[PDB]
RNA sequence: AGAUCAAUGGUCUGAAGCUACCAUUUGAGAGAUUAUAACUGAACGCCUCUAAGUUAGAAUCUCGCCUUGUCAAGGCGAAAAU
């Protein structure tokens, strides 16, 4: 069956601005604006009154229907991202070998050595938008922060997957760096 | 003394050329991705790597490097003398 009309909303709260137009968002606040573009999926976006967004989807299926809420989730985060920002705050594990995590390439890349005790450095490049501090309060914490949910989130993915036992049980060889807390910058 | 013949008379050494892992020299890079592990995220007001969208990804695959390139819309240029 094709639903005659399926639709969503997104409410925006005070000091942010959207501006939709050809299903391309340039949500703007506090920390910034945030660009996406949805034009994968063939909805109607539109502006509907003052700080409203309405997604809306005519004549969909299942499978198209699925990508409302979808989409206005997308544009949430993007809100999110611009008034109070994302950080994904990871902690090392380790049993023996202290993992030694640093930043270099003026903070570009993080280094991870003495991962299990091995000799080579595994090197991730953070993505443009995205920083990474190393806690000097709390040790043996990483922490990644900035606008893009989508970056922040792939960029401590990467970290964590670098940090991976191989040709040993993972069941108690635990080590690595694993995202513990996903907060916002701003005390929410 | 010089040489000849014995279908290469025979023995020793034997350059040159040819030749031996029997000597010596040289042999390497990207791209898209599979399985897989993940991100964000609905469907299904919760969850979820998946549905839309995103990451990393290999003796595989494609390309590079390397060999041929008398190629029938007679494959296509530059340039010299005619």
């Amino acid at each position: 069956m094709k639903l005659i009309e399926s639709n969503d909303t997104v409410v925006f709260p005070e000091g942010v601005t959207f501006t939709v137009k050809n299903r391309i968002v340039h949500v703007t606040g506090p920390r910034g604006t945030i660009r996406k573009d949805f034009r994968h999926l063939h909805m109607e976006m539109e502006r509907i009154g003052k700080s409203t967004l309405r997604v809306r989807k005519w004549f969909g299926v299942r499978k198209e229907l699925a990508a409302i809420r979808t989409v206005c989730s997308h544009i949430k985060n993007m809100i999110k991202g611009v008034t109070v920002g994302f950080r994904y705050k990871m902690r090392s594990v380790y049993a023996h070998f202290p993992i030694n995590v640093t930043l270099q390439d003026g903070n570009r890349t993080v280094e991870i050595r003495n991962f299990l005790g091995e000799k080579i450095v595994r090197r991730v490049p953070l993505p443009e938008g995205v920083i990474a501090t190393i806690s000097t309060a709390q040790k043996d914490e990483i922490v990644v922060e900035g606008n893009d949910v989508q970056f922040v989130s792939q960029a401590a993915a990467r970290i964590q997957q670098s940090t991976a036992v191989k040709e040993k049980d993972i069941r108690k060889f635990l080590d690595g760096i694993y995202v513990s807390e996903k907060t916002t910058i701003v005390p929410t």
